[PDB]
């Protein structure tokens, strides 16, 4: 029995190659870093999808593509009004999904190139829904999307009612572009579960979305933020440093079960993060977030324990005006880039169903024991 | 690599043990033509979340537990009405429960005790959802819950608008306890490994409905339906099915995948829709599957290919006054028992989040190349 599924290999891929144990992630065999700073969502999102870089007109042309599909159709924004309020950002997600396949009129066409269409209306309208919900949270009114702004830009646009400063465009961007793909991890393998049944897209990205929903998977920063509200001010962070290490007790976003060395995706966001600082200011979640860093830096860098891209994203969002509960909806945000394009690997490659089992260990001959009898 | 994890066995469980090659099927150790026979939804749903039969007071109380929770909010079924009454059945479920899981206070609520009841309440609203779906196809008004009527015939009852007769009932309420659970299928093992996130029951079970709604699992009798629809008429049945035995064409309905003699599940069923139409009248549908049976059989049989109970399924549910494309809802109507009751297992047994990989045969150190460059 394999439990959890451990050391089992049941597909091939191409996408995503990661080396933890030497910081190594690549989409298509260019490493991440590369693709944080230079690239842009909708290049990066290109890539994953077409296993290659785009020409400079394909990519003029793909991005515009994704501009004209950002806009919800008027029933969904609709039924948005009834959503309730109060619900988990991810159910919201995962019910706008749900309803938004109802109104495509060819909703259960798989072809190749149906998934491919249909993956793009996905992937640009995902930043839409997931914005509705925070103006909608906010007792506001969806904003509709400004397609002469960038993915990441109009992202922000439509989340906080103003256009971003190019700095913070970039730093969402970035941010993005970190977060859109890392292999077979739990919400890209429930994807793919649920596909391999031959169901539609909207099946199984709202199967993903249920997945990713689930805390044990893309909700890292959650505990760092949780740790620096704990922590309150930055006058006691590093008082609260020393007392956490004193005791052997972990710090939240330091190290990381994958990568053992290096997080090859914090370098690029945590620059990003800091020229953001620089230029609209030092928040108290930055603040107490640098000092941790420096003081817990001081007995965990040498030891190689280093912050991942968890210990920075969270304060980055949250500078970026988002609350903690939408942490996992901006991850989706990014995701859905990779889940799509795991939907048309898999099917190009391989496209089984797929058939696990279980030992069985319980009883057999067991009697249908009359009513009265029991 | 394990391709489509064939042969892999990831757990373990005592719920469901499935003999193909000998035709045996049971339900924690009791055979299934045990339970739909004598047994009853409420029963056998007790069973399946119980590990064992109830005593006559359990099950009094827990059938009156189930159909107090019949009926919707009134939230859910004011969106009903908007829901895209052209949509597939499925894609309407897969919202239901995605919608209805927001409007619970304690929607993230993963406890034992917490996933039982909210299991309870899926388990009994399913039925009243499928049947709004039904009556608003119809251009209908969806029927409050009738508490004094079994879970099946009530089914019915708010399906069609009129109570059923008993044979009827027996009828729905045997294919049911038939469907309800088999192991590790894909529906049941995406709703695991959604689950394995420790994400919300109603993330849990849209992915199991996800899945259900693709065409390679859980869709069988639409195929034996399709070619009773091609047959057209009684008067044509017989020369049809030598035509195709001469052709050495496949008889929908006749062997199976699995179930290498008899489907243990067949049996009940044929007899059960035989005392239907006995009191209720023989359908063209029926008239057509009975020749089939017949002329099919003088050759099939001596070869040991038996009708499997998606054979008599299909055109149970059309005599029971459904159409085709709601035999994957009835489908997920009883279903979602196993669903719950497999949850509640792997939660208690292992509760292991899923981690498979694939072999990876892509690129490495592929350079960002300059986008003028490309």
């Amino acid at each position: 029995v394999a439990r959890g599924l451990e050391g089992v290999l049941f597909t091939e891929s191409r996408m995503c190659y990661i080396d933890g144990q030497q910081g190594k992630l690549y989409y298509y065999g260019i490493p991440i870093q590369e693709l944080a700073e230079k690239s842009s969502f909708e290049e990066t999102t290109f890539l994953l999808l077409h296993g290659r870089l785009p020409r400079r007109q394909e990519l003029e042309e793909f991005s515009a593509a994704l501009a004209r599909r950002r806009a919800l159709p008027a029933h969904l924004l609709e039924s948005f009004k009834r959503y309730p309020v109060s619900a988990h950002p991810m159910s919201f997600l995962r019910t706008a999904v749900s309803e938004f396949g109802m109104l495509d009129p060819t909703e259960g066409d798989i072809s190749r190139e149906a998934l491919y269409e249909k993956g793009l209306d996905l992937i640009a309208k995902f930043a839409t829904i997931v914005a509705a919900n925070k103006r909608l949270k906010e007792g506001k009114e969806p904003i509709p999307p400004r397609e002469d702004l960038s993915h990441a830009a109009n992202f922000l646009y439509m989340a906080n009612g103003v256009e971003p400063s190019p700095e913070q465009a970039r730093l969402m961007d970035a941010a993005l572009i970190l977060h859109a793909e890392h292999g077979f991890n739990a919400s890209t393998f429930t994807a793919i579960a649920a596909f391999s049944t031959e169901t539609d897209l909207y099946s199984a990205i709202t199967a993903a979305v249920a997945s990713l929903k689930g805390p044990r998977h893309g909700g890292a920063n959650e505990a760092v933020m949780r740790m620096i509200q704990e922590i309150g001010t930055p006058e006691r962070a590093r008082e609260w440093v020393r007392e956490k290490l004193a005791k052997k007790e972990r710090i939240m976003g330091m190290g990381h079960r994958v990568y053992k060395a290096f997080d090859p995706r914090a370098g690029v966001l945590e620059k990003l993060a800091r020229l953001v600082a620089e230029k609209h200011g030092h928040s108290k979640e930055y603040q107490i977030l640098k000092i941790v860093e420096e003081e817990a830096g001081k007995v965990l860098n040498p030891r190689g324990i280093y912050p991942n891209v968890d210990f920075y994203s969270g304060v980055v969002y949250s500078d970026l005006g988002f609350s903690l509960e939408f942490f996992t909806p901006i991850f989706a945000v990014a995701r859905i880039s990779g889940w799509v394009g795991h939907i048309l690997e898999y099917q190009e490659l391989d496209n089984r169903l797929l058939r696990p089992g279980a030992k069985y260990v319980g009883e057999l001959d067991v009697p249908y024991v009359p009513l009265e009898a029991r």
